[PDB]
């Protein structure tokens, strides 16, 4: 049990909207599931990030504005009407400049994190080893009904 595992700012909004971006997002005159909606326990009609299309090539990115020691992530889905929407598996990549990205590996291969199994229960996935990075990306790989994501990043200061 280490101290380097505190919520960095997705739920609290310590991490501003501008720091959260994505490959794309689902929006129309009825709803806007923008990147900055990807916050753990956020309430609302379109309270989650949803890519414009459900494909494994989409991603959600967080910029801490400085190097942080990331020790884990927490993911959650959402439910709209009678439809549960959540990511079951995902990958993680990181970068220092925001151009060169590297996937997180575990036991000789790309780590496919086991995510959520329902609409509202958060699932914590620890990173062993931790990552020292300024930029972090989540890559949905499998999902139930639709790719929808609310999250949090766990860690502490680096440098």
């Amino acid at each position: 049990l280490n101290s380097c595992s505190m919520p960095l700012g997705m739920e609290s909004k310590a991490i501003s909207d501008a720091q959260i971006t994505a490959s794309s997002y689902f929006t129309n005159m009825f709803a806007t599931w923008s990147p900055s909606k990807a916050r753990l326990h956020l309430q609302g009609r379109s309270n989650a990030w949803r890519p414009q299309v459900n494909n494994p090539k989409e991603w959600l990115q967080v910029d801490f504005q400085k190097t942080m020691k990331v020790t884990g992530v927490t993911t959650q889905g959402v439910k709209s009407l009678l439809t549960s929407m959540y990511v079951k598996e995902f990958l993680i990549s990181s970068s220092q400049d925001g151009h060169q990205w590297t996937l997180f590996f575990q036991n000789g291969k790309v780590k496919v994190f086991q995510g959520n199994q329902d609409s509202f229960t958060p699932v914590v996935n620890c990173l062993d080893p931790p990552l020292l990075t300024r930029y972090l990306r989540i890559h949905p790989q499998s999902w139930v009904h639709q790719i929808a994501l609310r999250m949090e990043v766990l860690g502490c200061e680096a440098q």
